[PDB]
């Protein structure tokens, strides 16, 4: 009954593990009763984000309501909280919308992300790597400027608007999470630049010779009459910028932090080059950058003795299910011959950016092992606030060459 109260936040943030643990070993699914339900086992998890009995039509639902009720305080500006009702583009859907919306976005989103723009990726995290040495804060100088560089040539911003594109992408980044911890002022400051930045993309779509890059192409992509509107391509455009910005930053950082604490599985990387992709899917494993992804049950269910009711929210604790999702998950070892990870979500809604985030982490790690014999980053580690998403605030790296 302690173990309830127990997610989340009483530095619960530092280190939630043993508690996802006790979650497992002892009550697997419960109502939170701050709100949703929250699940911690690997089988239910992957079972729950494939099911389509649940849902992610988010501002539909009575969760928001229910959760500002509770905390007692105003819904801070929220992707999925959509534009004006309308969460529609931003994924945060159901069949057949979902399907229309998903099918055009990433086929225009592969074709904009193909190993023709390898180069620029390398070359943003060779960049990178080489701030490392020379930066007091690895978060702000390293891990969130890396994301924001790739998503800019990705979606084809013009070379005059690249400062507007970094200032918006960093007021739009914390749009990913709910955090109930935010002053007014800085709400309307990142509120502006949704508005801002969804004016810009319309404006960007409808003006012909956009550069070359993902903007153009979700104008261009047609699958038998049926295309994006104008407005849906504008705030895609968005959806992807808050996406893939904080995911991918807060990963580089806990990459640091776990080669820090790992520094034998470090060296294994560097003399053993052909498992980059296994550690990075290790890392991602041992440490998500996303602890939940959410669903709404469309019909009421038993996910394993456990009762949900039409309409209820449910927590998928994407961070517990993978310490079980191979054998001594609380290893973290890069030469698993294995990697089963919750960290994407699994089925319809697979995060459509995984073949990129893991060609940016790829890239970033190659670099990093090679420029660098260890890494040591400063403990205590301050992490972010927030409700579903874990990394650093800021970071102090030793690093040697
Ligand atoms: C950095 C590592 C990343 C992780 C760990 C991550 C994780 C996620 C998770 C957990 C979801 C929810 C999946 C579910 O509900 O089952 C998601 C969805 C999504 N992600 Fe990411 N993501 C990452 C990087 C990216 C990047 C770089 C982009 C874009 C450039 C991106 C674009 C999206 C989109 C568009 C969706 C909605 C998919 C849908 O509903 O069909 N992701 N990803
Ligand atoms: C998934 C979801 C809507 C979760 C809850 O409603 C709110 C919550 C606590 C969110 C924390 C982080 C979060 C939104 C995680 C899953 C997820 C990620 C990581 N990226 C996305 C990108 C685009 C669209 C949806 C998502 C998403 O749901």
């Amino acid at each position: 009954l302690a173990l309830a109260v127990n997610p989340f936040d009483p530095t619960f943030k530092a280190d939630p593990y043993p508690v996802y643990a006790r979650l497992r070993t002892e009550l697997p699914i419960h109502r939170s009763a701050l709100g949703a339900w929250i699940v911690a086992d690997y089988t239910s998890c992957d079972k729950v984000l494939r099911s389509r009995l649940f849902g992610k039509d988010f501002a539909n639902s009575t969760f928001f309501d229910h959760l500002t009720s509770m905390m007692g305080e105003d819904m801070p500006p929220f992707l999925g909280l959509g534009i004006d009702g309308d969460a529609r583009p931003f994924m945060l859907t159901d069949p057949p919308e979902h399907t229309r919306l998903r099918g055009l976005v990433s086929d225009a989103f592969t074709r904009s992300t193909t190993t023709s723009m390898d180069d620029i990726v390398l070359s943003a995290a060779s960049s990178a790597v080489r701030h490392l040495e020379h930066c007091t804060d690895a978060v702000s100088e390293v891990a969130e400027p890396f994301p924001v560089e790739v998503l800019s040539s990705i979606l084809g911003i013009p070379d005059k608007d690249r400062g507007r594109f970094s200032e918006w992408s960093n007021l739009v980044a914390g749009v990913l999470d709910i955090n109930f911890a935010i002053p007014k002022e800085v709400a309307d400051r990142r509120s502006a630049a949704i508005e801002e930045s969804i004016d810009y993309f319309r404006t960007l779509a409808t003006s012909g010779n956009a550069p070359e890059g993902l903007v153009r192409r979700l104008s261009e992509v047609s699958h038998g009459g049926d295309q994006l509107s104008v407005d849906e391509i504008a705030a895609t455009c968005l959806l992807i910028t808050v996406a893939g910005q904080e995911t991918t930053s807060n990963t580089i950082g806990n990459m640091l932090i776990t080669f820090s604490r790992h520094a034998d599985q470090f060296e294994q990387v560097r003399a053993n080059p052909q498992f980059i992709e296994n550690a990075v899917a290790e890392v991602l494993r041992f440490e998500p950058p996303a602890h939940e992804a959410g669903r709404i049950a469309l019909e009421d269910c038993e996910v394993s003795g456990a009762n949900i009711t039409k309409g209820d929210a449910v927590m998928v604790l994407l961070a517990s299910g993978n310490r079980e999702a191979v054998e001594r998950g609380d290893t973290f070892s890069v030469t698993r011959p294995d990697v089963s990870s919750l960290s994407y979500g699994r089925g319809i809604h697979h995060c459509l950016g995984s073949a990129l985030a893991n060609s940016m982490l790829q890239h970033f790690l190659r670099e990093l092992s090679q420029r660098y014999r260890s890494i040591e980053v400063a403990e205590p580690i301050n992490y972010k606030p927030g409700m579903g998403l874990r990394g650093p605030e800021t970071l102090s790296v030793a690093v040697s060459r």
